[PDB]
């Protein structure tokens, strides 16, 4: 074995709690390497004569390189030491312990997890597993009183092309009046982009953050569509935009008026006096030279004060969480200050920030509880809309990203397949709806929250910002009912399969060549297995039946009865079509 | 190129900034299978169209099976996005990004750093990587006030054999009177174990965490030792007990006569009540059945004040730092909060965390500046105590090490030979004083911060616990005076050579046979060469004359000057013999 290739680490993602007394482990090694993964454990005050509790653990998965082995202690004590022996195909085996690796165990050292503090047990609120997610763009969503439309609204058409400073129209009003659509489609939350005083028509350069913006409404309105939601099962999740604020912003007007006699001038990053005179900015912005964003100074502890009070405000008013703009800019300090704060406001209150990368830095636990899933977008987009990828090396990139986080993280990510930054997933498919439906099979049957973008489920289209931000289609004879049905049953089968939302997720089959992806989700008794037919060509394969199943399973889409031949499933599978098999426990 | 053996996180160790514009990256793959490391970066909001920096990461070591490639990204955004481009041996070229391994660029990827927030910089304080520390075990230092002495007191003699339970009636006095003798051997600060009250000789059980125990003497007496001590340019490190109290502790106390009723039982892990009774504790302890010493819920918050103004007292007597005990079993929250207490109280005040392990985890910047560094110990032990291993894999395990935390960190770990805790290191050497002078040797230029186990500089030997606590030794005739100068001109040699303190470490020389190791130490222009000869025999080596070192060399603990002859420097080394070539700049 590749010595060289073996991984593990006695914290992040590779060790970390899942209650005060169990400790799950992860091991990698080179795919292959290592058919025997055993963890010798005990107390690390345990005496020299003591002998050591054995775990075995089980290949959690395997991407394109690796092997990942996965294991649960139980540490009564809440302390632990350990080591790995691992075994290879040829009956070759070693230790493998902090010190390094070893024949002998004594002198392959042992890992040590010194404490496991029930405060830092990585736990998410329990509705957020099972919960659909529908994003709102209220500048587009639906216009319910057009008397407080912005001056030079445009028509709420079919045909609409969004221009950066185009306006429609769209209110809280308007969200509230389609409700009955929502609670139709299944949604359980909805999750709006800014909608505070602000003049753009994104609102994501905050002039006010304690004003609902006047072309969307007032308080009294937004605690109505908070009331009319809740009684219909719809939480709300707020955008919280403190990574910047807008120049119109009171604290940044005083120090463009006042300068280096503001009181405010360390809530920013002026680079030098005056502030500015032009797009020119001497101070600094998201992005770059974007005049109407200057960055807060999250840091100083004045900035933190006003809006962890800003936080507090609107929790007031009923919300049940928070998506973080431009999370990874803001220091993490802030961030766990802000968890402790909000939990302790309300311990069901979710926190998802919006960062596009690897995030695990800000997913151990004691910051966020999710993340708007990107990279789960990457690996969608490459396998079902431009079809960069096969499905053995989609099969590689959703491991590697599942074990980049604990699983408590991992469990209830966003999963998106666009945003109102990026181009609509019809067109990423080039407007292949076999295509865009397979993808969203998928995603209401992976590991993880499905976030779904207003107007996907009745077929809207979009290039990237700003034609994705279009008016919403209401005209029923302009909506693509068929999948809004399609999108109806997905969301409620989730709901009804308990091991959608809270099984765990294996690899089944991935065949580059046929392009068919299989996955199997687990939870108890229960054992749900999906198939995908990501092929423009009817196909039949043999499964082997998913581990301790049972011989009789059920594709919930059809009713479709399949039994297990000499431990084995025969499917025929229609161009781009996917089955949910349900084992019937 | 073996793909499986290259590894790269955009945090912890592998990615930090050493200042508010500048990221330390690192990368390693499998020895030998990478010849050029370099960097490719840009901008975070970077236009596709813009050409990306470049970086060369020099080899910065390797170890038993990778090489480690660092480079430093220049960012004046304060956020970047890069990818690593790998040439072979073979002259082939991989790029490396978070996306994965490809021969196109743009498919592998980028890592990405999203900010450089300036209090996410990793600081320490200035004094503390050119410090000698000498550890003073109180109880067994020096007993300057016989009239204060515990009951029972025994012999203070070299012939003494400690028990658990033995008092010899070392105090705070006794160690105001050998200032003189700890100033003339060069030390620049004091490490204390617990000096509070509490009724054991060691005192790890505290009964009053705001009183000098009365053994010890009084709160005046402290602060006379502390002045004392600063005008002799010597600091003062205190020992923190937080993880638990002694069961006289007031609260412990209040527990225990009021169970239930007490207003503090939360400040424990009380099982049941009543509480105690014998060494069946019913109750959570430090380590196994220790009834003297009652786990602290730490993670309580009255707790939590309760030691932060434990901490404010202490340092408003004017310590500058401290030492914390069992730092690995108290929550992480509570050490964040603790160093920006400790830091806004004193910027300059050092916290030296107690752990045995790899303890990445609280050296990332926002907790400890250090460690007592273990790692360290068990390689000194093995390679020149014992000889369990040669000079290669020694180098190895140092390489290893240091590569596991961020050079902030590495610079000022507290090296040790030995402790309250672990057998005489003279003891480990089996009595042999060349092996033991030649560790001392590597101790006081290697890359780190010098701690000194009171009594190894005069010649102490011992056992384990409670053996390695002797009294003191005073007595000129019973006293090693030559060790004694040996450790003050190392000491010397260390303060007056820039880089044994300031530079960085890199591999010289390491080979098996010879059992010869050295290392290059490089601030600026000043190299400093340090050969050591650990075998009992004479032995005469060439080594190619260090990285653009220059071509004149001067052994400083002999006078020996070395030119070196095409490259390369002759060396005869005496047995265990070790050389401190100063390039002279
Ligand atoms: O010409 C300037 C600009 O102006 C307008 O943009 C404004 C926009 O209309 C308005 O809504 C607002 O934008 C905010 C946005 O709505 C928020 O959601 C958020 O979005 C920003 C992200 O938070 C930020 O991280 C960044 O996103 C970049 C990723 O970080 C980066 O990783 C990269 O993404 C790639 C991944 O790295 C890779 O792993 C994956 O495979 O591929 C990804 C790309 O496909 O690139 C991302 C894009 O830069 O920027 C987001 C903003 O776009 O915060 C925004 C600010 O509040 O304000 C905007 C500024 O005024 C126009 O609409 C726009 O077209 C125009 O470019
Ligand atoms: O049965 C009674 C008991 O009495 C004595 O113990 C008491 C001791 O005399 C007294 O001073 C005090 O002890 C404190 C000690 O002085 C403090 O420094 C500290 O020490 C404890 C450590 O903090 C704690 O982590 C642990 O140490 C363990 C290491 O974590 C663990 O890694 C491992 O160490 C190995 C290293 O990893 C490796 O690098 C090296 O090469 O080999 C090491 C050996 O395995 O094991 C360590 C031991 O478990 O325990 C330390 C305590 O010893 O906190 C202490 C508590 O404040 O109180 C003691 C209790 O009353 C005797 O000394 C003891 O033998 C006897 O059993
Ligand atoms: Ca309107
Ligand atoms: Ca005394």
């Amino acid at each position: 074995m590749l010595l060289e290739a073996i991984f593990h680490e006695a914290k992040g993602s590779y060790a970390y709690p899942i209650s005060e007394t169990q400790l799950r482990v992860r091991l990698r090694a080179k795919k292959g390497d290592v058919v025997r993964c055993e963890v010798l454990y005990a107390d690390r005050y345990a005496s020299p004569e003591e002998e050591l509790a054995h775990a075995l653990a089980g290949k959690a998965g395997s991407d394109e390189r690796f092997d990942y082995f996965e294991a649960l202690l139980e540490c009564s004590t809440k302390r632990v030491k350990y080591v790995f022996l691992l075994t290879g195909p040829q009956g070759e085996a070693v230790y493998f312990g902090e010190t390094g690796f070893s024949a002998e165990r004594s002198k392959a050292g042992v890992f040590q997890y010194a404490y496991i503090h029930r405060s830092e047990v990585f736990t998410t609120p329990e509705w957020a597993k099972e919960a659909v997610i529908y994003q709102i763009f209220p500048e587009r969503f639906a216009n319910g009183d057009p008397s407080n439309d912005p001056p030079g609204t445009e028509q709420w058409a079919k045909d609409a092309r969004p221009r950066h400073d185009s306006f429609y129209g769209g209110d809280l009003k308007g969200v509230i009046d389609r409700l009955p659509y929502l609670e139709e489609l299944g949604v359980t939350a909805l999750y709006f982009t800014p909608i505070f005083a602000s003049p753009s028509h994104h609102k994501y350069d905050t002039a006010d953050y304690l004003a609902i913006d006047p072309q969307f409404g007032d308080l009294p309105t937004f605690r109505r569509l908070v009331d009319e939601a809740h009684r219909r099962g719809i939480k709300i999740i707020l955008d919280a935009v403190f990574n910047h604020a807008g120049d119109q912003f009171f604290a940044f007007r005083d120090v463009l008026q006042k300068g280096e006699q503001s009181r405010y001038k360390d809530w920013f990053f002026i680079e030098d006096f005056p502030v500015s005179k032009t797009s020119r900015t001497n101070y600094e912005t998201f992005a770059v030279q974007v005049p109407a964003m200057p960055k807060l100074r999250t840091e100083n502890p004045e900035v933190k004060e006003y809006l962890f009070d800003v936080a507090r405000f609107w929790m007031e008013q009923g919300i049940d969480g928070w998506r973080l703009n431009v999370a990874n800019e803001v220091d993490h300090a802030f961030w766990r200050e802000f968890r402790r704060l909000v939990k302790s406001l309300n311990p069901d209150a979710l926190i998802v920030g919006e960062i596009w990368h690897d995030a695990s830095g800000w997913l151990m636990g004691d910051q966020f509880d999710s993340v708007m899933n990107y990279l789960f977008r990457e690996s969608v987009i490459r396998f079902f809309a431009t079809g960069e990828i096969h499905a053995e090396r989609f099969d590689a990139e959703l491991t590697r990203a599942r074990m980049l986080y604990p699983e408590q993280a991992a469990q209830g990510l966003w999963n998106l397949l666009d945003s109102h930054d990026t181009e609509r997933f019809l067109t990423s498919c080039g407007g292949n709806e076999a295509k865009f439906r397979l993808a969203v099979l998928f995603q209401m049957t992976y590991l993880g929250t499905p976030l779904i973008y207003y107007g996907d489920e009745i077929g809207m289209a979009g290039a990237t910002d700003p034609d994705c931000r279009r008016p919403m289609i209401w005209e029923e004879k302009e909506q693509n009912r068929g999948l809004f049905e399609f999108y109806k049953e997905l969301i409620r089968l989730r709901h009804r399969l308990a091991s959608l939302t809270r099984g765990n997720v294996r690899s089944w089959h991935a065949d580059k060549q046929a392009n068919l992806y299989a996955f199997v989700r687990t939870v108890q008794d229960q054992h749900v297995g999906v198939v995908l037919n990501n092929r423009g060509e009817k196909q039949t394969v043999l499964l082997q039946v998913p581990e301790s199943g049972g011989k009789t399973w059920l594709d919930c889409l059809t009713g479709e009865e399949v039994h297990g031949k000499q431990g084995q499933l025969k499917l025929t599978l229609r161009p781009y079509q996917g089955m949910i098999l349900w084992n019937g426990r």
